[PDB]
């Protein structure tokens, strides 16, 4: 099976637009794309598992050579891969993993190593038995079950947990739900977001509370990030590579339509992002 790379057609399921981290995603997926001369269609789950299984059964039979896949739910999304795995259509995965189902290549970070280094920097920077909040994402996806399992870690020791409740991956929510969590614990020293949306979010809620000493850590990267520690609303982020990923996702399904072998596990490397860091790994 060895197809032209020019004109391939691919199908890219992301599973939200939402967040600017999935539309940095999307943009250096398009620009890589155009650069090599692939035909592409990028379809929004907006969160769904289920409009992610149709929009997997659109690319089918739009006759895709290859789709590119953001799961919502790492569990839902492996009967539309076996779908596709029918179908003979290679399944690239990518920031996200999936717990089965036959798949080319994983391009995707050690979320495991992200939850560590924030409890690291929260450690490192307020000492030992300090009180935090963790801000948890989507329960089905395995980028929070593995930030979430990389965090507790270093934090069942050296760290006092006040709460853990999840805001899936949106600021509005987290704002919510940490306002309520601040009038708890009026002591909270440290806040762990596992995405960026999070942490900005928590932001809010800890200046709209007149908090002025609790350090926020984050995870992705993003360029609004980048701004909030500058202006001191959050302290760190654990930075991403959201286009580097989509791009060697598409060279993935290049390079298996070329008879070149490609790798099955792709690690995406990640980036303590602090106020002497600021102008650097930005996307
Ligand atoms: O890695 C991504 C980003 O952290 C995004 O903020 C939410 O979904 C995660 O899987």
């Amino acid at each position: 099976t060895k197809k032209s790379a020019k004109d391939l057609k691919l199908g890219v399921s992301i599973s939200t637009t939402n967040n600017p981290y999935f539309v940095a995603m999307k943009d250096g997926i398009d620009k890589y794309a155009s650069n090599k001369k692939i035909s592409i269609k990028v379809a929004d789950a907006q969160d769904d598992a289920a409009r992610q299984a149709d929009d997997v059964q659109n690319f089918i039979s739009q006759n895709v050579d290859a789709i590119l896949i953001n799961p919502v739910d790492s569990k839902a999304i492996v009967t539309a891969i076996k779908s596709a795995n029918n179908a003979n259509i290679p399944v690239i995965l990518m920031d996200r993993g999936s717990e089965g189902g036959k798949v080319l290549t994983t391009v995707a970070s050690d979320n495991v190593a992200a939850g560590k280094m924030a409890a690291d920097y929260a450690v490192k920077k307020l000492g030992k038995k300090a009180k935090a909040f963790e801000l948890s994402g989507v329960p089905g996806a395995s980028a929070t079950v593995d930030r979430g399992k990389g965090f507790h870690s270093v934090a069942k020791s050296k760290l006092d947990m006040l709460s853990s409740q999840s805001a899936n991956f949106d600021r509005a929510k987290a704002l919510n739900t940490t306002q309520n969590m601040i009038q708890g614990h009026k002591d909270v020293q440290i806040i762990f977001a596992q995405n960026d949306e999070m942490a900005l979010g928590a932001a809010q809620a800890v200046k709209s509370a007149g908090l002025q000493n609790v350090l926020i850590v984050g995870i992705d990267g993003q360029p609004d990030a980048h701004d909030a520690i500058k202006k001191g609303d959050i302290s760190a982020t654990i930075a991403q590579q959201p286009a580097k990923m989509g791009e060697i996702a598409i060279q993935a399904a290049i390079d298996y339509y070329k008879g070149k072998k490609v790798e099955k596990e792709t690690i995406s490397p990640i980036y303590l992002v602090t106020k002497d860091n600021v102008e650097k790994y930005n996307w």
